């Protein structure tokens, strides 16, 4: 098809491993392009840990606001948010925040304490249909991105399905769905990958991924204006271990997507 003639024409003139998928929640359609290809997912892995600790919520009612005490030896390599109260606290919600809005990697790292270790994050992903995550390590060897390494990847078609779930449909409960789409809605690190090839007018929540082999990825949940909302996953790495990012794939490949609909 067209689209997935000009994706493969956008990775041919990128170098790297592009992959794709789009649900159109209109009429369930698909499009995928490497969607069976495992990818790492960096901190896109973030939405699956803060959605894991929402669904424990559902339970524990107050659960979100327990505070937990942010020591500087919890410090890793990049803490924006957590910095910020090392030697006091953060509630559950504060560290789910900053996990997903500034991809702190010292709120990840609480999350998955607080499910029990990596291994609770992915149980939470099998519990909700996705036998594809995968979890394996923390923040931050989780970003390492080695090619062939299937430690911390997922494949487009598995996270588009259940990023759909969390967000549009009922894998969590009312209210937090509604926080999960907030905090994705107010996500700070994603001006200049899939939003930037959107237009301007369309609502986006999404989660930006960053890594070692020049891993670049988001993923988002689009609500164009008069039009059933859409899941975009962008997934892009690079043969160099020390390549640059390349945000600008993710913007292409959106808009690619965005003009065939
Ligand atoms: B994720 O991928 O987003 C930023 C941080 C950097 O380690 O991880």
């Amino acid at each position: 098809s067209a689209v997935q003639q000009k994706l493969a024409a956008l990775e041919k003139s990128s170098g790297g491993r592009l992959g794709v998928a789009l649900i159109d929640t209109a009429d369930n359609t698909q499009v995928l392009y490497r969607g069976d290809e495992r990818f790492p997912m960096c901190s896109t892995s973030k939405v699956m840990a803060a959605a894991a600790v929402l669904k424990q919520s559902e339970t524990q009612k107050q659960l979100l606001n327990q505070p937990v005490e942010i020591k500087p030896a919890d410090l890793v390599n990049y803490n924006p948010i957590a910095e910020k109260h090392v030697n006091g606290t953060m509630t559950l919600a504060e560290l789910s925040a900053a996990a997903l809005q500034y991809s702190d990697n010292t709120a990840m790292n609480k999350l998955i304490a607080q499910l029990g270790g990596p291994g609770g994050v992915t149980a939470f992903a099998r519990a909700i249909g996705d036998e594809t995550f995968r979890l394996d390590r923390t923040e931050p060897t989780l970003n390492t991105a080695i090619p062939g390494d299937p430690r911390d990847t997922t494949t487009p078609r598995a996270m588009a399905q259940t990023l759909r779930q969390l967000t549009l449909g009922h894998a969590l409960g009312e209210t937090q769905r509604a926080q999960l789409v907030t905090w994705l809605k107010g996500n700070t690190t994603g001006a200049a990958s899939i939003r930037a090839g959107l237009p301007t007018s369309w609502t986006v929540g999404d989660k930006t991924g960053s890594g070692d082999y020049g891993t670049t990825n988001d993923i988002a949940v689009i609500w164009p204006q008069g039009r059933a909302p859409l899941v975009l996953v962008t997934y892009f790495t690079q043969p160099q271990q020390n390549a640059e990012s390349r945000r600008d794939v993710l913007a292409s490949a959106a808009r690619i997507i965005a003009e065939g609909l």
